[PDB]
């Protein structure tokens, strides 16, 4: 592997500083220092290399003044980053030699990192791939969150049963962040609003401090490192304390580790609203601490220096761009209002032209339950202003409506920010629209939907707004870190240039026949499923039999992702191998990873019918090394890049229509795996992009789910039509998969048969002749390598780098770039 | 000043690490550097600096194994570090060089570092001192405590009232200490007792993680490194969280967040009980876990790798002291009981003999309210197996008492570690005497006293278990450190060896007739009080009169320290320039500073009439200059290194019996100020050495309050026959000090006049004539400077050195050195 060069000198000044910190920075000695202090010696030492080029990045913005990009998400699921430190600087081959010299293993000391897991899955993960290649691409950008004490649960199953265990990642403490008390801000909550004729007035707020922590983010090998700030939540020391009218210090002590609260946790809500004001709070949170940052660094530009003198903010847009992340971030737009209006006293007309040209907001899902709609009563309590705000928003947006559709007063009532009813609630998906210039789906079919139907009355009024934002996965870490295997054979063919451009992996089509290239291939990829099996094994149990197709379906448990079908299909294999207990099937292990939120019931249940369903299947004699159901526990970014690289078959089998996009499905396509999904979110240009015959495609259309919407889901109808299924509801209900608890799945089984959102029973026939067929290309090994072949040939627009620069230039009003910046080599600022 | 040697090649490389530092280790630079930054980028350098001979001092304990001793104190009043480092280690000319040639003013940085404030006062600072003469006398010492993320308070003056505003001492982090979570131990609370006929078995407990933080404590030039663990509170991941019944993962996410609460903050009551159970947590937490690393370091030692094989604790003692730092760690006993007995199954019999030759309690106050008596209900619910095991210890103990006097029932009664009554408590104090072997008061009179009252029970018990150990202070951090000026001109006489062996300090006698040395300890005392003038000006206000007697009462607010009786005296001088107000009397600037402890209401009381007694005095025409009255705020260590060597008149005024010891008093003398005392505590031992006559001791000694006391104290009496003490009181009782509120200090007056514990008025005349003497002294400014330089050169015997050596020697059963220790250099273990 050419994962950089292992330079002689460089070698040897790396062994120096990691012997300097391993006794300095860590106060240890080799005859005490374990594992742990070896890899934090490294970290360290790895980390003088980010600090170099990271201060002169920061400081060439200073200097050149680019427009900013400021990317607000209340997530980042960043994962491990010393592998990823060390290749988008070209140190790997330099440490490993380092290392070795020394006798450690830089395997076993990366696998000492923790997961960085600030997210719950695709969403925070788009949000980290985004910031890499906003870096690769030169782009002055900025990722804005919130330092989360744990991020998501460690998952534990204990009795085929999920267990939330906290994620302590912060224990051994984070090498990579950089505090900045220096730099904490105040953020206000609560109070009322003075009003005069000379202004308003947000007074008699509660304060909370925003202590920034900021994380480097390097570009491959560019030498531009940006970065990434994180909020941590701390009470002031004064209002607190100080008043010993019935605070009594000590008590007033512990309250001070009270508002501390708002980063302490990320909500396990994968995408879920829940109207809790501890959410709320850290949204504003976020919202108002960065806003300061961004008006801050404005100020001290070129207009507060010299320019128009008196802080104009005509050309705010033009320097600052703030990308809404889905409606957690909306806060944004009244609170830029509010800075303008009350603070900076621009007029409204003023402030919300700038508010609206700064603004962009990216939709990630359609399904309802995860749209945030507030309850008036809350925002008029926790952030009095704000909501004045919104209402003269909503007011002067409907009063342009209303001038667009004269007459049509329903649209107005579907076009309201305001929703009227029992509780009157907030909709921030249409704060988001009416404030943004800009408005973008995640895929192509999902950005299409929403100008057909959700906001297809915005688009009405607002054509112009609305785009197309097809996600990416980035090919550094999805493939240069998780396949160093695959990365080598491409690159001893077509050269490193891909991974800053992964179009080029299209030059692959020239060898889909050729037997070296085949036989590599193929011997990768078993490389791959011998080394998860291993690490199967050790870390866990199994010797999951290597010799069998590696079918997998990981991401968050949702009955629209539909384990259950899986679930379906699985005992169906076993059950079709009982009636023909010596017709051969080619061998398969079927294994499933990921976390159902907390309090999500039928996601618990389903969780703990894959591992019942196994605890049978595992165990028949007949099938002893046919047929292997396993649940991989505590999927997260790590494992993902574990598993991933060792898979053949990429389940994405998701409703027609629900899946706004996907992510997993690219990173399988990338590593050499051969999906089997719906033409639902990115499947859909990904089989476009591949032709449908090197993909798996089956089930309804969203047009077909629409149809039978239109008359009705009758799931009993497919039970009756199809024997084989109404066999594996019988073995559900009579509790031959919960044999000492036979009641166990009854509402597993009502869902399914009586209330499915989902439509599972009408998708099972034609998954089943899918799967028939792909197990019928496994038994022709040089077939498969060879749709596999033509499956990563053509990955090429999966790649963030494409998603970035379209973001860049059609929505931010930048032009990415891919020169190296200069290294700082000695020379101190 | 010779504060080290400013070598060319330190010097260079001493800047080259700063500006290291300042880059990587902080990400700053140069053109964006604040004071506090270049504080951090020297502090990080200087830290480097004891990293070093750190590793090799605690490396040098493996080999030799010398017996250790563990210093457990609730309580360690650090204060700053850096110029303490810079000097035990003579780094002060090199880096006061090394910043210059930067262009930087190391006094400056010095001004940026905070108090490690993890102590109230005497308590903790004697703590803090005796960490640092163990050091330099070579001891293989430990210092154990709790990390406290706020430690005392912060005092505010609003209004001439004290404000509690909390210790973010940890804001801006401490580069001191060194987080050690790869050594997190278990402390468990509450559960049960399971009682077998093989044992004892604590269970069902909740349990507690304590991480230990680690801080270098280097000895004076001896290349010595010891180190100080404290202990910080983290709530186990497992237990919490996974819990999904009723705990709901979010909740018990936040629930996390309250077993930390137990290292959270210092409780205020400086030197006071309340049976609070956190304390009682605090107290174990720090007990169990110190107990845990003992026994492992012994079981790592000669034993656990050969010797009898079979882990025997015989030579336990031999190998371990732990000193119970008055009561608070006296957990300690039936810890070690619990350890020994359950875990490691010796005998009762043995473990008790071993816990004894292991354990010394140090007696602070004789005063009954300060002394901690837990009731049984608390102990048997907190820590069930400690309660059975105490009341074992007792009942033998109790059965050896009853064997010695026989019959003596009473003394029974009065020697039960168990207190009857409506609530049954436990006396820690008795749990320590009859669990260890040795049992000190902290000054000659002190520990008189508790042969003669308190312990005279314990004393015809065991007469040889009680012992002396009178105070001391260190004179590296409060004579070098806070006076580089005095410790020049004595050095330039005597050579600097005093340092290490401050007995060396009578050959300054030899100069009391010194012309030359006269005006020099003269005109450092008045830079000094310039230093300091220029200190209030700059840091809060007053340009106080530097051509004034500065006559300062610093130390916690209370009753028995009686800043009453000063304030009687101040308001006694301002109405004497009243009745004459053309009649000379000699300038002068009384400041009185301390804190009250929260609840303390008389003491908060108090504060207020220093301050109110101020606004009146600081005000009158007649007066302007004659007489200042100024309240100290916020009295801490670093002011203590302020405010003392600027000091001219040293306030001890505490009621006779009462001030068990007292350590101000010592450092006053140590740097140039003459002393008013009462015969209490260690004034005696000062005046002794120094000769009555070189002293102002005045009013009641302890024979005459117990006279008093006998008859009864009736304040009226000296109301009666005093008529200036006459005068005041109605001044205070009308509103001339309140007009505003002129019932406002009905309270103190009534206390005063009817419920004064401590006989203010019976030592008002006295107490007023020595002050006549004094200022009638101060008149003759070279007799003046030639008591003072009798003061100074019999400090001698007040070094901790002197202390610590009397406590290796006669309790701990090791020989003190000065030997200096070799320095790494440049090799790494
Ligand atoms: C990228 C990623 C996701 C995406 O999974 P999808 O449902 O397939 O799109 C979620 N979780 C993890 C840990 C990821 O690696
Ligand atoms: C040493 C010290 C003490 C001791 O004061 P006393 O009452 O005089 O013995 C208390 N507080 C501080 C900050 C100290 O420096
Ligand atoms: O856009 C990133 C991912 C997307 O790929 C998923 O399909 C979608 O359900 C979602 C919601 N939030 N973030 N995401
Ligand atoms: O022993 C140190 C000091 C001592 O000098 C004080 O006089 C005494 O009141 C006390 C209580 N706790 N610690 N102390």
């Amino acid at each position: 592997s050419v994962r950089g060069l292992a330079g002689v000198e460089n070698v040897t000044e790396l062994k120096k500083n990691f012997n300097r910190h391993l006794h300095f920075t860590l106060v240890k000695d080799r005859n005490v220092a374990t594992p742990r202090d070896y890899y934090f010696a490294l970290a360290h030492t790895v980390r003088d290399h980010l600090v170099g080029r990271w201060i002169r990045t920061q400081q060439h913005y200073y200097e050149k003044d680019p427009k900013r990009i400021y990317y607000l998400s209340l997530e980042f699921y960043m994962g491990r980053t010393l592998q990823n430190t060390m290749v988008n600087l070209a140190l790997e081959n330099a440490c490993d030699e380092a290392t070795y010299q020394l006798g450690l293993d830089m395997e076993e000391l990366e696998e000492i990192e923790e997961d960085a897991g600030l997210g719950n899955g695709g969403l925070g993960r788009l949000a980290a791939c985004f910031l890499d290649s906003m870096a690769t691409l030169g782009l002055a950008a900025y990722g804005y969150g919130i330092r989360y004490e744990f991020g998501i649960f460690n998952q534990k199953i204990c009795g085929g049963w999920q267990m939330e265990e906290a994620d302590d990642w912060l224990r051994y403490g984070n090498p990579w962040e950089k505090a900045r008390p220096e730099f904490t801000l105040p953020v206000h909550f609560y109070g009322r609003v003075e009003h005069t004729s000379q202004g308003a007035k947000w007074v008699d707020t509660q304060v909370v401090l925003a202590m920034p922590y900021d994380t480097p983010v390097p570009g491959y090998r560019n030498n531009v490192v940006n970065t990434m700030r994180l909020w941590s939540a701390k009470a002031p020391n004064d209002f607190n304390l100080k008043d010993f009218n019935v605070g009594g210090y000590i008590q007033a002590v512990l309250d001070r580790n009270l508002a501390e609260n708002i980063s302490r946790v990320l909500y396990p809500n994968d995408n879920f609203f829940e109207g809790k004001e501890l959410r709320l709070k850290q949204e504003y949170f976020v919202v108002a601490a960065t806003l300061q940052d961004i008006i801050r660094r404005f100020k001290s530009s070129k207009f507060g220096c010299r320019d128009p003198v008196r802080t104009n903010f005509d050309a705010f847009p033009d320097k600052v761009a703030i990308q809404l992340n889905d409606t957690h971030p909306s806060l944004a737009i009244p609170e830029l209002m509010r800075v303008l209006v009350d603070l900076e006293r621009l007029d409204w007309d003023k402030a919300w032209e700038v508010t609206v040209k700064t603004c962009a907001y990216t939709n990630h899902t359609v399904l309802p339950e995860a749209l945030e709609r507030w309850p008036v009563h809350l925002l008029e309590t926790l952030l009095p202003r704000h909501l004045q705000i919104i209402y003269e928003i909503n007011q002067r947006f409907l009063n342009r409506v209303a001038a667009a559709f004269p007459g049509d007063v329903d649209r107005l009532r579907r076009m309201s920010l305001v929703e009227e009813g029992a509780v009157k609630r907030i909709n921030m998906a249409h704060l988001c629209i009416a404030g943004s210039h800009a408005v973008n789906g995640v895929a192509r079919i999902h950005s299409e939907i929403l100008k057909k139907t959700i906001f297809k009355d915005f688009y009405e009024l607002e054509p112009h707004k609305f785009q197309n934002k097809t996600n990416g996965i980035t090919p550094r870490r999805w493939l240069v870190l998780c396949n160093p295997g695959l990365a080598e054979i491409i690159a001893e063919r077509i050269g490193e240039e891909y991974i800053s451009d992964l179009d080029q992996l299209r030059k692959l089509l020239s060898y889909v026949d050729d037997e070296a290239f085949i036989r590599d291939v193929a011997k990768v990829k078993q490389e791959n499923k011998l080394k998860f099996a291993a690490y199967l094994e050790r870390e866990y149990k199994v010797h999951i039999n290597p010799n069998s197709l590696f079918d997998v379906q990981v991401k968050r448990i949702h009955e629209y992702k539909r384990q259950l079908l899986n679930c379906l299909h699985v005992i169906t294999l076993y059950n079709r191998i009982k009636k023909e207990p010596n017709k051969f099937v080619v061998p398969r292990t079927v294994m499933i990873g990921g976390k159902a939120a907390p309090g999500y019931h039928m996601a618990k249940m389903i969780i703990k019918l894959i591992t019942a369903i196994g605890d049978v299947v595992n165990h028949d004699p007949v099938v002893g090394d046919r047929l292997r159901v396993i649940f991989l526990e505590n999927y997260r970014v790590s494992l993902a890049e574990k598993v991933i690289p060792a898979a053949d078959l990429s389940e994405q089998i998701s409703t027609a229509g629900t899946e706004a996009s996907g992510t997993g499905n690219m990173k399988f396509m990338l590593n050499g795996a051969l999906t089997i999904g719906t033409m639902d979110g990115a499947n859909v240009e990904m089989a476009e992009e591949a032709g449908e015959e090197n993909f798996f495609i089956f089930g309804m259309r969203v047009e077909d789910v629409d149809r039978l919407d239109q008359r009705g889901y009758n799931a009993q109808e497919y039970y009756d039509r199809i024997p084989e299924l109404r066999q594996i509801i019988e073995q559900l209900s009579s509790g031959f998969f919960s044999p000492k608890q036979p009641d166990l799945f009854k509402d597993i089984v009502n869902m399914l048969m009586h209330h499915d959102r989902f439509k599972v029973f009408a998708d099972y026939e034609e998954y089943v002749k899918c799967q028939e067929r792909v197990s019928a290309l496994y038994k022709n090994p040089r077939e498969w390598t060879r749709m596999v072949i033509r499956n990563i040939a053509t990955s090429g627009k999966f790649s963030s780098d494409r998603t970035i620069a379209q973001y860049a230039r059609e929505i931010w009003g930048v032009e990415p770039s891919r020169q190296r910046l200069p290294a700082p080599d000695e020379k101190i600022p």
